């Protein structure tokens, strides 16, 4: 029970005493520090512990394919919380007026969250701290070491992070204790159901009126995110270091849609991988993208209040785009072009009709599909917003740091440095077709997005 994990964000007088956890970001009950923690202190008062989840009314500004994964893992969730003597409460409507009532209503003791620096979730929290009186803690339950401990700055670099991280990694990577079970809001699958009937309209369809999305390729829920992490290591891990660049090969964890919402542990893949026997190439090359990349997210967001804007640039590249602002452009996409991938190069739309289709694109295609939107817009803050929306109504794995801070270091040369200068794009690191052909088979990826 590290103290270093939880953070304190309002004092006050402990009320009746049923600890409530405010699930927001980890939707998992294995592996789960804020649920430990909320169990944590259950005990110390002699109260029982309970789950709360708030289905915001943002989820319009999403698609059935997240709405679908986010609901189907919450139905498996219920259930597993359920066998432990936990009951979990859903709640629909803005979070500062739910959680505030529940507190009340439930007469609650102590509130628990989970930790999210994007900013919607710091909106909440200053909704609910000015409506309650009871203690309000949060815990770092999606990093293996907490963000606010990592680092105590904004870092520009991943060699300046890597050494922080690995430095705290003995004290942090550790095995998580058991759920201790208890001593001893109408359904679940009918707001499910009305919610797609309100997204139907803006459905991704086809010439046909075919549905775009293909819900097969990711089983939602705890369990499914485990043998997907199970089938990486056993069958995917070995040559990951040398087929990670290769969009044509299936070579990746593909754990982002559950890591993103929490549906498992990053410290549980960790510890999984750690003791997988592998190549060594391959598992540095993965403990790199899963600690270093995907928690350095975090700090980004957390420490950049602009993380989402122009401002959050270093400075070198601010200049430098700003510089040539004023460049012609070679051609100029609107949103709508974009987003039906109806652009001069075959590379890029193929990446789309994935991203459509799947719902998830591949890691090295998703840096040539952000830098394109780059080339091809008005200004650089058109194309932030427009890679912004696209990913964030596409990726099943979106509306994340991850998402932000790959977008920045995409368009913004965020945690990179400066390369040639060129034209339009300034000193950002530039990704060819040309270059892409000398690295994996384009006409496959074409080929198999049509
Ligand atoms: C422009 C752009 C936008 C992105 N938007 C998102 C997004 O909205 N949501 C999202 O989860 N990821 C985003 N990524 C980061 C990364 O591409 C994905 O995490 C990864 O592609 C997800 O598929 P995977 O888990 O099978 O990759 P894996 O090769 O299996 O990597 C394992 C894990 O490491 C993390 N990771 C991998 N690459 C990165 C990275 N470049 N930055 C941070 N963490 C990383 C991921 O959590 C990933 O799950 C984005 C990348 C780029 C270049």
């Amino acid at each position: 029970m590290n103290p270093k994990r939880i953070r304190a964000l309002k004092s006050g007088k402990q009320g009746d005493g049923p600890v409530v956890y405010w699930m927001s970001r980890d939707q998992r009950a294995e592996d789960n520090w804020a649920l430990l923690f909320s169990r944590a202190i259950a005990k110390e008062a002699n109260v029982p512990v309970v789950v709360v989840f708030c289905l915001t009314d943002e989820f319009l500004e999403a698609g059935i394919r997240q709405y679908e994964f986010m609901l189907k893992g919450l139905q498996e969730l219920e259930v597993s919380l359920s066998r432990k003597k936990i009951p979990s409460f859903f709640l629909r409507g803005d979070p500062g007026e739910k959680i505030s009532r529940f507190v009340k209503d439930y007469n609650a003791g102590t509130l628990v969250t989970d930790f999210s620096p994007l900013r919607i979730k710091n909106q909440w929290i200053e909704k609910v701290i000015s409506g309650i009186s009871i203690p309000f803690f949060e815990v770092d339950a999606h990093n293996v070491v907490p963000c606010w401990e990592a680092s105590q700055k904004h870092e520009y670099a991943a060699h300046t992070f890597r050494p922080k991280l690995y430095a705290l990694l003995p004290e942090f990577l550790e095995e998580f204790p058991e759920l201790e079970p208890n001593s001893v809001v109408e359904t679940l699958s009918d707001v499910l159901e009305t919610g797609v009937k309100a997204l139907l309209p803006e459905r991704a369809l086809l010439k046909n009126k075919d549905p775009l999305f293909e819900p097969w390729h990711f089983e939602p829920g705890e369990k499914a995110a485990k043998k997907v992490m199970e089938s990486f290591i056993a069958d995917r891990l070995d040559s990951y270091g040398a087929l990670r660049n290769d969009p044509t090969k299936n070579m990746l964890s593909n754990l982002s849609p559950y890591l993103h919402f929490g549906q498992i542990s990053s410290q549980r893949v960790v510890l999984e991988v750690e003791k997988a026997e592998s190549n060594p190439g391959s598992k540095k090359a993965f403990l790199d993208e899963i600690l270093i990349w995907k928690e350095i997210s975090d700090n980004f967001c957390y420490y950049n209040p602009g993380y989402d804007g122009f401002e959050s640039f270093p400075s070198w590249a601010k200049e430098s785009l700003n510089a040539h602002r004023n460049d012609v452009r070679s051609h100029i996409y609107t949103l709508e072009e974009f987003e039906a991938g109806k652009t001069h190069d075959p590379l890029w739309n193929a990446s789309q009709m994935e991203l459509l289709s799947t719902g998830k694109m591949h890691g090295y295609t998703r840096m040539y599909w952000a830098k394109k939107i780059l080339e091809w817009s008005e200004s650089p803050e058109k194309a932030l917003e427009i890679a912004i929306c696209l990913n964030d109504r596409y990726e099943l794995d979106g509306r994340d740091p991850n998402g932000y801070a790959g977008i920045a270091w995409s368009i913004g040369g965020v945690h990179d440095r400066a390369w040639g200068e060129r034209e339009v794009t300034g000193k950002i690191r530039y990704m060819s077709y040309e270059g892409c052909k000398r690295k994996f088979d384009v006409k496959l990826y074409i080929e198999k997005y049509s």
